[PDB]
């Protein structure tokens, strides 16, 4: 049935396109989960730094300061920077998005950015200014502590927001992933009926 | 008043802002569905015209002359030909060309030169339909009319009309090029509409998730 032969050829192709989109989804889920991880370490490093600044050590601050710097300038498999924007204390990269085609005509943004997350108006040298007044208190010392606490509070709001946003992306990925899965079994059915 | 419970106040205000974002996405999605259905109507009509044009070629491929009778066929071919030009040059209510890619004030098809030339480009526009998610919202005449060659169906139909007026030894060959060009365009037109139906479905998935989301939001906002 020369026409059934074609009907099949087309179902194979279509099938192959679905396998491709889900491959793009899995890959993108990996990267998202992978940022979620590093944001989780930013946040914990932030809470710890906030404890130090609240209960009161001098060594303890800069440990977390390096634990947050590392995370924002961290690199994947090959060696690209994740939170750099498209340029894969002064802010390293830009705020522009990387996109991925998860379905025909549907594209999804892949990255949170250091520029967006550290933009509180950097917590990183706001803490350099405070570890200073820690080493020898000045009459401004008190005001430094407060906008230190404020900078931690603001970055923490951005960090948490970013993690919320990643999650909404996982939900939306999963939506498309499941539609692909329903669609593929249909294709396996119809293929097998011919 | 707002000062009465201040951390609940902020909570409510952020649920309002999240509620307003969702209502905006769902408004983008309803609007995109509207624009997509609108393209489907024009494509549906392009496909009816391709059908009638093929039926005429099918009869008119004459083993048995009737050469003067073919003068009425010629007019009806030219009708479906023009009607297909009109559909690909459809405009919206603002006056934008639906099928021109990003050249929105330029007609997708132009015949000024003596032949049909595609002046639309094949760029996609996008619409944001959830945080960080875009859906492609246009089809293009330039992708749809491409059957290779660069050499679309409207030119081929004119080569057939010439062959209908003064047959040559190549009559049966233009006929066969004409059915092949029609079959190919039809596949593209139909592939487009299938692609639009898949867009509709994927929108509907996003919209459903936005609807759930709005539930949780109304509930948590209610109990407050
Ligand atoms: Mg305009």
């Amino acid at each position: 049935d020369p026409m059934a032969s074609i009907k099949l050829l087309n179902l194979e192709r279509e099938n192959s396109a679905i396998a491709q989109y889900q491959s793009n989804i899995a890959n993108l889920k990996t990267t998202l989960s992978s940022q979620e991880t590093h944001l989780d370490s930013v946040s914990e490093s932030l809470k710890s730094m906030r404890d130090i600044v609240l209960w009161g050590m001098i060594t303890e601050l800069k440990s977390y300061r390096d634990s947050i710097e590392s995370s924002f300038n961290a690199q994947d498999e090959e060696g690209h920077f994740l939170f750099s924007g498209t340029k894969t204390y002064v802010v390293e990269g830009n705020s522009d998005v990387r996109v991925v085609t998860v379905a025909k005509g549907v594209t999804m943004d892949s990255n949170m950015t250091a520029q967006e997350i550290l933009d509180i108006g950097n917590v990183l040298n706001q803490i350099d200014a405070l570890i200073a007044e820690f080493e020898k208190p000045s009459p401004n010392f008190q005001a430094e502590v407060d906008a230190s606490l404020n900078a931690i509070d603001d970055t923490m709001a951005n960090v948490l927001g970013a993690m919320t946003e990643i999650g909404g992306r996982h939900n939306n990925l999963d939506l498309m992933d499941g539609a692909h899965s329903e669609n593929k079994l249909f294709v396996d059915k119809v293929s097998g009926d011919l």
